[PDB]
């Protein structure tokens, strides 16, 4: 679990978002299992503009932050599972990392600001859908 707030938006995995995030939906897309939903309350998060390689993400089932060096975003083939059948995954962003399915929504963080959330993993990968193309969410 974990979401990024920045301004009057809520961002999360598109496969956890809630009742609530879907009947104050301002964007998503399956393909990059992300979901964008509108908050009463103001958020501080600070969204990255750069093309960093290195960052530090949080690791809920380690309950420890780990730094990675990760890959530009990109289309990766994503197993099935419960929320999605066998597919690309948009703007995805691979390191060599510990996760779990629990790990999603994890923050991914660079000295800019924030990069994107978990969102797969698997073999001691993790991947992270990428945030810092979507430039409205400052606006
Ligand atoms: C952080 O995720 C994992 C980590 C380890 C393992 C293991 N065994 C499995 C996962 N899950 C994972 O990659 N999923 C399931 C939830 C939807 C994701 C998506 N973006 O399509 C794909
Ligand atoms: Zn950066």
């Amino acid at each position: 679990s974990g979401a990024i707030y920045v301004g009057n938006y809520r961002v999360v995995n598109r496969h956890l978002a809630t009742h609530n995030d879907w009947a104050n939906l301002v964007w998503e897309d399956s393909s990059r299992d992300l979901l964008v939903s509108s908050t009463t309350a103001q958020g501080c998060d600070t969204i990255a503009r750069c093309d960093c390689q290195t960052g530090v993400y949080y690791c809920s089932s380690r309950r420890k932050h780990y730094p990675v060096s990760f890959s530009k975003p990109s289309l990766i083939f994503v197993e099935a599972s419960e929320y999605y059948p066998a597919r690309y995954q948009s703007h995805l962003m691979l390191a060599v990392g510990h996760s779990e399915p629990g790990d999603c929504g994890g923050i991914l963080r660079c000295q800019h600001g924030v990069v994107g959330i978990v969102s797969t993993g698997g073999n001691g990968l993790v991947g992270f859908a990428d945030v810092r193309d979507l430039l409205w969410l400052d606006e």
